[PDB]
């Protein structure tokens, strides 16, 4: 049990606009020796095991629950949209040392289960946003499904 993330899609084709919000995390394992965690959430745009652009959410101290509701948007035209993949990781930030990740999801071309469908929802209603809650897997199996 990693945690889970809730976060919103919209797409809008004539633009070409893809909105991520990350709204929030719950339940997310503790990586604080003696603590809790601070985490932070990162967005990936990929494609065919290429990251394309990456953002980042502020961070939040001490806590395993945070709330974000931050937006994003990246720039998708239509004749690509289905060949993408969005990759949500929640890590615990550290002053010093790499920032171990809690898990990841993602959601696009060759996502499963509830991440295809929050992502074919999308696409089925331009404009509309979609918020839906994923359950956060390790990061060493979501990496082996994205990679080359």
């Amino acid at each position: 049990k990693l945690g889970d993330i809730c976060f919103s899609l919209r797409y809008v084709p004539t633009a070409g606009k893809l909105t991520v919000v990350i709204l929030e995390a719950k339940n997310l394992k503790k990586m604080d020796v003696g603590g809790l965690s601070d985490p932070y959430v990162k967005i990936h745009l990929m494609q065919n095991g290429k990251r394309l652009k990456k953002k980042k959410t502020t961070i939040k101290k001490n806590t395993l629950n945070p709330y974000y509701n931050e937006s994003f948007s990246f720039e998708v035209p239509f004749e690509q949209i289905q060949k993408v993949q969005v990759v949500v990781t929640v890590l615990d930030y550290d002053k010093i040392g790499k920032n171990d990740a809690i898990g990841k999801v993602f959601v696009g071309y060759n996502s499963t289960g509830a991440e295809l469908r929050h992502w074919s929802d999308m696409l089925a209603n331009p404009r509309r946003p979609i918020a839906q809650w994923h359950t956060l897997q390790v990061e060493e199996e979501v990496d082996a499904m994205l990679a080359v």
